[PDB]
């Protein structure tokens, strides 16, 4: 807060010129953005005899884990991880907007297309259905429900579907919304969903009946878009019910929810999902929209927040007039998409740009603190991240998948050298 998140980007196949073995020296690029729009180009000089590397005086490169690279670059400091897996091998191209996964017994992967096409994959990203036109136009969400037996679909053509996955039947379709749907989140086993929009609402559902019981919005303007929703949990206790007195047509598990909701206008909304209480609102302090949000995995009184204009705030819930942290990245381009997984933050700028940051808990405690001097770069081969999926896997390890345009998707480990 405000300090700035300095991004390199490495040539994409410099692990094929570290391992290359030849005899003469080679070198591969670093390009450290400085405003970003311009840069500074460090060569780094891969010695041949594989007696290694030299990255200038006063600069290191070296490998720390099989898939893991760290510079220190003019007292700057970047980590490199690179992909485990190419999982669009077997797969026909596509651009990829949207994906989610679920394993209750099996692991599955759903990924939506700008076409408007869902493909289902199993552990091996193989193809086990398409569902061709699903929507008019491009999926911009999709979310398994925790079945893993069906999935929830958004789209621009201002709907929202739910398909079985057994067989690609479409038992529901949820119309209502004016304007593009950019956002989902589920309540518990989702008999009600919550589903955001361009034109101002997020809407509550009930699935069963296929119906809106409920539209939120911004209580200053009702009409300000939203482009990010995120739900979480006020208190973990006590369904029926520890207290007195409920309750609400048509709603399930709603009680001690609130969604979080980030704003064209950059502002972001709380609602008490059972009350219907508009709890909070946090000023756009940087005068532009708020493209994604997401909430602290560990302490959900702790949001991040993307801008339009680069910068990665972090708000506490309970003192709402400034954010706790702010953190510039490329500014001038847009955070596409904030993502918390594993005790870390992955961000997706402009077009190029993908990052994981760490969270700690700060030491002068304790509350949690992006570890904003020493990013780690996703690497891929100038390719745009359109989202990110958590996978972990069989057993509480974990991996990263990112999907996106002209045909991406990438995995990559998560796990320490």
């Amino acid at each position: 807060m405000t300090k700035t998140i300095t991004v390199a980007h490495i040539q994409y196949d410099f692990k094929a010129v570290l391992e290359e073995n030849d005899e003469n020296d080679d070198e591969f690029y670093i390009n450290v953005d400085k405003n970003l729009n311009e840069i500074k180009e460090h060569k780094i000089v891969v010695l041949g005899n594989s007696r290694g590397v030299d990255a200038g005086k006063g600069n290191t490169f070296e490998k720390v884990g099989s898939h893991l690279y760290k510079a220190r670059l003019d007292g700057h400091d970047f980590l490199f991880n690179t992909i485990i897996r190419d999982g669009s091998k077997m797969l026909k191209r596509a651009d990829y907007t949207a994906v989610d996964t679920a394993k209750l017994q099996m692991r599955r992967f759903i990924l939506g297309t700008t076409e408007g096409d869902i493909k289902v994959l199993d552990s091996n990203f193989n193809l086990q259905r398409e569902i061709d036109q699903a929507h008019v136009s491009e999926i911009t969400k999709l979310k398994f429900f925790p079945s893993g037996e069906a999935l929830i679909s958004s789209s621009q053509d201002m709907q929202l579907k739910i398909w079985s996955v057994k067989d690609g039947s479409n038992p529901r379709t949820l119309i209502g919304h004016r304007a593009t749907v950019t956002d989902i989140a589920i309540i518990d086993r989702g008999r009600n969903v919550l589903s955001a929009s361009l034109d101002g609402t997020i809407r509550l559902w009930e699935c069963g009946t296929g119906t809106t019981i409920h539209t939120f919005n911004r209580k200053e303007n009702p009409h300000d878009g939203v482009n990010s929703i995120a739900l979480f949990v006020g208190t973990d206790r006590q369904l029926h019910e520890i207290s007195t007195s409920k309750k609400n047509n048509l709603e399930f598990g709603t009680y001690g929810k609130y969604v979080i909701a980030g704003h064209v206008s950059g502002v972001i909304t709380v609602h008490n999902v059972f009350s219907k209480e508009q709890t909070i609102q946090l000023p756009s302090k940087f005068t532009c929209s708020c493209n994604s949000l997401t909430v602290d995995g560990n302490n959900a009184n702790y949001i991040y927040a993307g801008y339009e204009n680069g910068m990665l705030a972090q708000w506490d819930l309970r003192s709402p007039e400034c954010p706790v942290g702010e953190f510039l990245i490329n500014e001038g381009t847009p955070i596409n998409n904030v993502y918390f997984a594993a005790g870390a933050l992955f961000v997706s700028s402009g077009f190029d740009t993908s990052i994981k940051l760490d969270i700690i808990s700060d030491p002068e405690s304790e509350r949690p603190a992006i570890e904003f001097e020493t990013p780690t770069f996703l690497v891929s081969n100038d390719d745009e991240v359109s989202q990110f999926c958590y996978v972990s896997d069989d057993e509480s390890n974990g991996e990263v998948l990112e999907v996106g345009k002209n045909n991406f998707c990438a995995l990559y480990n998560l796990s320490n050298p």
